[PDB]
Formats: C-alpha cells, sequence, structure tokens
C-alpha cells in the first residue's frame, strides 16, 4: 500500500495559498522526471502536522520553523528531524480593523489600555513579543535566542492587554482587538490587507530560528521513502522553484537556498 510505496510521498502542509499551490505544482512537475507522485494532506492548525508525521499518516511536512520543531519535540517527547530548509517568512504586527479598514496607521497610535492578540504556542508567542518590542510598544528583560512570555514584559507604558490566542485565530481577532501578530500562513488566506502592517519583522543572522523546514521521522533514511524524500529536496532547491516562490510571495516568503 501507499506507506510502503517507494514512489509516492505524502506531504503535510497548511491550507494552501495560491503561492503554495504554484510552488508545489512546479515541484511536482519536476518530480515526474523521477517518477515520484506527490500527495498532500492540508492542515488548519499548527498542532496537527507533527502529530500526523509521528503517526506516519504523512511522510514529511513542510509548515514550520526550526524553533517550532524543537519546541514541539520537547513538549511531546518527540524525535522528528529537519531534512532541509525552505524559506523564511517575516511576520507582521497588523492593525486592528473597523468595518474592514485599519484603525491605526502606526504602532504609536495604539491607544492606552488597548489590546493586542498574539499566538499562544511557545515559539510564535515569543516571536510576537519580540516584534512588539521592535515596534516600540514594550520592553523585555530577555534577549536574542532566549524565549519570552508576558512574564518577561518589563515595560508596558500603554498598559496593553496581550491576548494569547491560537496562531489560527489571530487574524479573526483583528476586528475585535487593536492589533495582532499574524503568521503569513494565516494572514494570506484571511485576505488581510498588508498595508495594515504596523511593523514587519527584520531578517538578520539571528533569524535562522524562523527559517522554515521540511521535517521527517528520525529514521526516514531507513524507510521506504528515503529515495523519494531526497529527490523532493533536490526538486525544492531549484531555480525554478525559487523563482515561483519569489514571484508569487514577494515580501511574504523568502527562499533561503
Ligand atoms: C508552525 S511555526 C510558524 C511557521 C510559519 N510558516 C512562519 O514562518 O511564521
Amino acid at each position: 500500500g501507499q506507506k510502503n510505496d517507494k514512489n509516492t510521498l505524502t506531504v503535510g502542509v497548511m491550507t494552501m495559498t495560491d503561492s503554495d499551490k504554484e510552488r508545489w505544482d512546479k515541484i511536482e512537475e519536476l518530480l515526474k522526471k523521477e517518477n515520484i507522485k506527490l500527495k498532500f494532506k492540508e492542515f488548519t492548525d499548527y498542532s496537527q502536522p507533527n502529530k500526523a508525521l509521528k503517526n506516519g499518516e504523512i511522510d514529511i511536512n513542510s509548515f514550520q520553523h526550526y524553533n517550532f520543531l524543537n519546541n514541539w519535540n520537547k513538549e511531546n517527547k518527540g524525535d522528528l528531524v529537519t531534512v532541509a530548509e525552505t524559506y523564511i517568512s517575516p511576520i507582521n504586527l497588523f492593525s486592528g480593523t473597523e468595518n474592514g479598514k485599519a484603525k491605526y496607521s502606526s504602532a504609536k497610535e495604539i491607544p492606552n489600555g488597548g489590546q493586542i492578540a498574539i499566538p499562544n504556542d511557545a515559539t510564535n508567542e515569543s516571536r510576537a513579543l519580540y516584534v512588539l518590542q521592535d515596534a516600540g510598544l514594550i520592553k523585555l528583560n530577555v534577549s536574542g535566542d532566549e524565549l519570552a512570555t508576558v512574564k518577561n514584559i518589563k515595560s508596558n507604558p500603554k498598559n496593553l492587554d496581550i491576548k494569547e490566542v491560537d496562531a489560527s485565530q489571530t487574524a479573526r481577532n483583528l476586528a475585535s482587538v487593536d492589533a495582532a501578530v499574524v503568521n503569513n500562513s494565516y494572514a494570506v488566506p484571511a485576505k488581510i490587507d498588508f498595508k495594515t502592517s504596523l511593523y514587519k519583522e527584520k531578517v538578520n543572522e539571528g533569524s535562522k530560528q524562523w527559517i522554515n523546514i521540511i521535517a521527517a521521522q528520525k529514521n526516514w533514511k531507513k524507510s521506504k521513502k528515503a529515495a523519494a524524500i531526497k529527490k523532493l529536496i533536490k526538486a525544492y532547491h531549484t531555480d525554478a522553484v525559487k523563482k515561483v516562490i519569489k514571484k508569487t510571495a514577494k515580501g511574504v516568503d523568502e527562499p533561503v537556498w
């Protein structure tokens, strides 16, 4: 059956944006030459694909950054591994909206006692708190690779309430809160207007932790899928695919190969 078919790979992804479709189209097209067939399982929530991969419902996934992976392994006693890097996806603080329009043109306009929604998984929660500091809204007593929670807020001059919600729910909150940090995987399908960005995460040598990856089981190299996974990586790391991602996700996803 499929799990023991050397020429089929089942890939776990989030609900596909148009740019996701186009890039996986090109990968598929390139993999015909190798007689590999791709199948996709789409997930709606970040807690799902690593569970599905451990359970062997999928052969690899392509949805997360290194941090999320390491953290997920820890919370779950998992042993999933990184097989390759894909793109980085600098995250934004987006203005809350009223009848669809931005309430604020810059972070400094966020009112005293206002509310900001962020992801509630350790690594994206922390990522978002670092963006708030960069946007000039808060100060943290922790720096660099060190994880942050609300407990690390040592300055909050506008007395903002930080509402920790699921990464999948930050977008939905924008109509109810003053601003939210929203992963692009969610921001694009929610059809958020990116003019409402009040701050875009910066990319430096310290951003390797937010590089997205393809993940597999620890023993994938001894599995029926080893050859197909290697071929998939070669197909992903082409100019053809790099061009597709840059064209269709310029400023959203940036290939790192
Ligand atoms: C599930 S960890 C977050 C991954 C998302 N694609 C990002 O780079 O923000």
